[PDB]
DNA sequence: GACCACGGCGCA
DNA sequence: ATTGCGCCGTGGTC
């Protein structure tokens, strides 16, 4: 049923391609064909034949794409199965799992994934027939995104190397002053990045009462939340707590960043997953740039890595409480829309009360705090954790949360309604229509439905503020290009830029207002921005 | 080496 | 009884 023919594929034909490895901007593009008709063209100079390519579409469009515009061509992505699928149920994550349940194997051949893609996008495309919602989030937001996205990685952004190298030594020595004193304490080293060893130092050695289990083992958990319980238990605790920090950041960014530098660029690239989410955000791999720290005094010394080519300047931009602002709009909530109408903050709100300051009182630093509080509420924690989170009565923080939803009337009947239809059609969306199959609404085990029902409730909200984030992306990427400004990283609700020190104003003044202006809801879309030569500077 | 389950923890 | 992610060591394979 498939012939092969020489090379030279018709226009608008399904491409297939092989990687050295999974990363665009390193690997080596080892093959590469295409499917058309009933027939496939293998290209025998792989490189040489990309030249010859209009539009990458397929499977894993995107990722070609980028290694395109990392040898030179403008290669964009076009129609991808993948985004299909992942429109279709977004637990189509992988192009293993879309073979297998649409229509095929994923192999290894470039001429076999180029037949894949074809058969697989034909397949796909009807599934979507009469999903009129879907066809727009697609073509309207996915397959243009993967353009805007390919850019983006292939892009990158600058890093200070000499500055993590620096920071490493300096760290690397208060570790040691930290482990050097838990030992002491101890009486005796012990691996302490080894959970079990600690674990035993802690609960056994030391008489520290346990507070709580892990998961999968009923281990005795040695979380850095059963570590704050036992702070004044014992003086190691701390120690412990700090050690626990440095050592975080120092191996999962200080220390591997550096090291992923592209020689080509000299810039850090990320990979933007636009498949990888059961609620329809992003995801960043390999260098994940989405969870660059911000908290700690060394997380922030860290993030000041992050920064602009000379004469030129990054531009944050990040939706002020975007998803209590799309929860207006989905619960249609009257004191809640008129927060906003209002300009009131909830975040500075709850800062302010449990911190009892002022609101003018409220640095980020407690803002931050109040954040996991409000969403944490909003989401479904426990009292239970609540009292222990703001290490208040279990009382206090079930009025806290009796007032919290008592002042929003509506976000609680928004809730059951969704839940509702969740149950009945088994699949909750968001406000595009952004599909989530949450089967286990009506799992019989109250522990598993309780969870399927909190996973499925927090869908809509996290899922259309994706949309929105991802509609924006789509709308503003044009403009920059036209403008001479890129845009490098995207994390969730917030956006990277790099646009000309001469252009940085104009760019930032532009992009606040196609962010703020993406989809008008019933509530007003307040992005702040900033400006500034790194990271930490702009936000 | 390469990979995996876990417990942990960085961010949204 | 927050949700959604990806990456790091440790232990234990293969
Ligand atoms: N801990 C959490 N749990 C659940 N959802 C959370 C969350 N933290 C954030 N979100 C979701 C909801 C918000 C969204 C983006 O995170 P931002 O930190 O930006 O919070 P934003 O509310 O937009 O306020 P801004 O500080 O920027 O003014 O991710
Ligand atoms: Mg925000
Ligand atoms: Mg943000």
């Amino acid at each position: 049923a498939l012939e092969e023919a020489p090379w030279p594929p018709p226009e608008g034909a399904f491409v297939g391609f092989v990687l050295s490895r999974k990363e665009p901007m390193w690997a080596d593009l080892l093959a590469l064909a295409a499917a058309r008709g009933g027939r496939v063209h293998r290209a025998p100079e792989p490189y040489k034949a990309l030249r010859d390519l209009k539009e990458e579409r397929g499977l894993l469009a995107k990722d070609l794409s980028v290694l395109a515009l990392r040898e030179g061509l403008g290669l964009p992505p076009g129609d991808d199965p993948m985004l299909l699928a992942y429109l279709l149920d977004p637990s189509n994550t992988t192009p293993e799992g879309v073979a297998r349940r649409y229509g095929g194997e994923w192999t290894e051949e470039a001429g076999e994934r180029a037949a894949l893609s074809e058969r697989l996008f034909a397949n796909l495309w009807g599934r979507l027939e009469g999903e009129e919602r879907l066809l727009w989030l697609y073509r309207e937001v996915e397959r243009p995104l993967s353009a805007v996205l390919a850019h983006m990685e292939a892009t990158g952004v600058r890093l200070d190397v000499a500055y993590l190298r620096a920071l490493s030594l300096e760290v690397a020595e208060e570790i040691a002053r930290l482990e050097a004193e838990v030992f002491r304490l101890a009486g005796h080293p012990f691996n302490l990045n080894s959970r079990d060893q600690l674990e035993r130092v802690l609960f056994d050695e030391l008489g520290l009462p346990a507070i709580g289990k892990t998961e999968k083992t009923g281990k005795r958990s040695t979380s850095a939340a059963v570590l704050e319980a036992l702070r004044e238990a014992h003086p190691i605790v701390e120690k412990i707590l700090q050690y626990r920090e440095l050592t975080k950041l120092k191996s999962t960014y200080i220390d591997p960043l550096p090291d992923l530098i592209h020689p080509r660029t000299g810039r850090l690239h990320t990979r933007f997953n636009q498949t990888a989410t059961a609620t329809g955000r992003l995801s960043s791999s390999d260098p994940n740039l989405q969870n660059i720290p911000v908290r700690t005094p060394l997380g922030q010394r860290i993030r000041r890595a992050f920064i602009a080519e000379e004469g030129w300047l990054l531009v944050a931009l990040d939706y002020s409480q975007i998803e209590l602002r799309v929860l207006a709009h989905l619960s249609g909530d009257e004191n809640l829309i008129r927060v906003f109408q209002e300009g009131r903050d909830i975040h500075t709100e709850t800062a302010s009360w449990m911190f009892g300051v002022p609101r003018e009182a409220v640095d980020p630093l407690m803002r931050r705090a109040a954040k996991t509080i409000n969403f944490g509420v909003l989401y479904g924690m426990s009292a239970h954790r609540l009292s222990q989170e703001l290490a208040i009565p279990y009382e206090e923080a079930q009025a806290f949360i009796e007032r919290y939803f008592q002042s929003f009337p509506k976000v609680r009947a928004w809730i059951e309604k969704t839940l509702e239809e969740g149950r009945r059609r088994g699949y909750v969306e968001t406000l595009f229509g952004r599909r989530r199959y949450v089967p286990d609404l009506e799992a019989r085990v109250k522990s598993v439905r309780e969870a399927a029902e909190r996973m499925a409730f927090n869908m809509p909200v996290q899922g259309t503020a994706a949309d929105l984030m991802k509609l924006a992306m789509v709308k503003l990427f044009p403009r920059l290009e036209e403008m001479g400004a890129r845009m490098l990283l995207q994390v969730h609700d917030e956006l990277v830029l790099e646009a000309p020190k001469e252009r940085a104003e104009a760019v930032a003044r532009l992009a606040k207002e196609v962010m703020e202006g993406v989809y008008p809801l019933a509530v007003p879309l307040e992005v702040e921005v900033g400006i500034g030569e790194d990271w930490l500077s702009a936000k």
